């Protein structure tokens, strides 16, 4: 029910993991999912990219590409991990792309939210179905 127009919420560091592994975000997500995939970026994830500066410069530009869908934040100017977790609790129409061990263990509590991570020169499906309370 997630689609085969797939919506993938990007966390703050995911693009950087992609750049480190010589992965093009867009092709990598498309290849991982075998269908049109839409990378998504919340307002406050986008603000961190503005804020953290030099080593997120190339991430910032990539995040401003046409193919990104921007997700407005209906919350106070806050917390990138909490932002994703709150969004995928309301709307189960999302995947989460993160290599962050703590965010993943929070997402694994939420049924139905697949996790993608960068590994071995590809984006892989890290969490397919299983819940860990
Ligand atoms: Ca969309
Ligand atoms: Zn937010």
């Amino acid at each position: 029910s997630l689609g085969p127009p797939y919506h993938v919420i990007i966390d703050t560091n995911f693009i950087n993991f992609c750049l480190q592994q010589k992965i093009d975000l867009f092709e990598g997500l498309m290849t991982c999912l075998y269908a049109k995939t839409i990378p998504c970026i919340s307002d406050c994830v986008m603000a961190e990219l503005e804020k953290l500066g030099i080593r997120y410069r190339i991430a910032l530009r990539i995040a401003k590409d046409e193919r990104f869908e921007r997700l407005p934040c209906t919350h106070k100017g806050t917390y990138a991990d909490d932002c994703i977790v709150q969004r995928v609790m309301q709307h189960k129409c999302y995947l989460v792309a993160t290599n962050d061990k703590n965010l993943k263990q929070r997402i694994r509590k939420i049924p139905g939210i697949p996790i993608l991570s960068v590994a071995n020169h590809k984006i892989r499906v890290e969490r397919l179905v299983d819940v860990v309370d």
